[PDB]
């Protein structure tokens, strides 16, 4: 017929057309998280919004390189250098550095997480922004691995509300990727979630990430409808807008018919 029929039973992911000044990159908020607390980040409510009930440590904006790869120091014979986790051995040393004299189980201070001086050993962070699909079709987001706990949410009223990026987190636990650290221990690699997206609409995107001890890891990718993969550097795909709670037409509940 003259018009597309629309995704079945309001199935389309909600998106946005914010009218304000677009900024390259995502906003990163940092929140307090306790060293060796392996239980707090196992709860859906905590990972969706509860993190923001803890002390906010700071923020950085305009981040396009969004993967996390934090390595603890090895205090070695030849100085102090970051140790790739797969190179750690024994009790303990780091391959090519010898034995390390420092503890794996204390807090360490570093700017490795987006240049913000904090404790990547123990912290929770919230990345927010809008994903701009250049192509219409199925997009598959993935975490290659999760160390320690993480979620990824896409869509208006799922990640956050349109034109309200900077507001307190919404309560939705309808995660696109659920990488929450299981209670019973365990969890596989290459965890994934798929969203059908219409080109040129801005899709709210939230990533919440937490680490309790030592190494922290979150390699983020998206496979595009053309089958190519974008990993780590999402420049050209992720943007921020200052809140405009007064922009009435900002929410597009169904981009398939808009
Ligand atoms: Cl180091
Ligand atoms: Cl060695
Ligand atoms: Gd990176
Ligand atoms: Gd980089
Ligand atoms: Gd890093
Ligand atoms: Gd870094
Ligand atoms: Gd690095
Ligand atoms: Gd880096
Ligand atoms: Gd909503
Ligand atoms: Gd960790
Ligand atoms: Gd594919
Ligand atoms: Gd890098
Ligand atoms: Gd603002």
């Amino acid at each position: 017929g003259l018009v597309p029929r629309g995704s079945h039973m309001s199935g389309a992911t909600e998106a946005c057309l914010p009218a304000g000044q677009r900024k390259s990159g995502m906003n990163i908020n940092f929140y307090q998280y306790s060293l060796k607390d392996s239980s707090t980040y196992s709860n859906a409510a905590y990972m969706a919004y509860g993190y923001a009930s803890k002390t906010k440590l700071g923020s950085v904006g305009g981040q396009t390189d969004i993967s996390i790869d934090y390595n603890i120091p090895c205090v070695s014979s030849s100085g102090t250098f970051p140790c790739p986790q797969e190179d750690s051995y024994g009790n303990w040393g780091c391959k090519g550095m010898g034995a390390c004299s420092n503890s794996q189980g204390i807090a360490y201070w570093s700017t490795d997480l987006f240049g913000f001086y904090t404790t990547p050993t123990n912290v929770t962070l919230e990345m927010t922004g809008y994903f701009l699909p250049p192509q219409t079709g199925s997009y598959t987001f993935s975490f290659a691995t999760v160390d320690d706990s993480a979620i990824l949410s896409v869509g208006g009223s799922i990640a956050f509300e349109c034109c309200a990026q900077e507001q307190p987190p919404i309560t939705s636990t309808n995660f696109t990727i659920n990488g929450i650290k299981p209670w019973d221990g365990s969890l596989p690699d290459n965890i994934t979630g798929t969203v059908y997206m219409y080109a040129g609409y801005y899709y709210p995107l939230k990533v919440v990430y937490s680490n309790a001890v030592s190494w922290g890891t979150l390699p983020i990718s998206v496979e595009l409808p053309d089958g190519t993969t974008v990993s780590d550097n999402f420049e050209g795909y992720v943007y921020s807008f200052d809140d405009d709670l007064s922009q009435s037409n900002c929410t597009i509940p169904d981009p398939s018919i808009h």
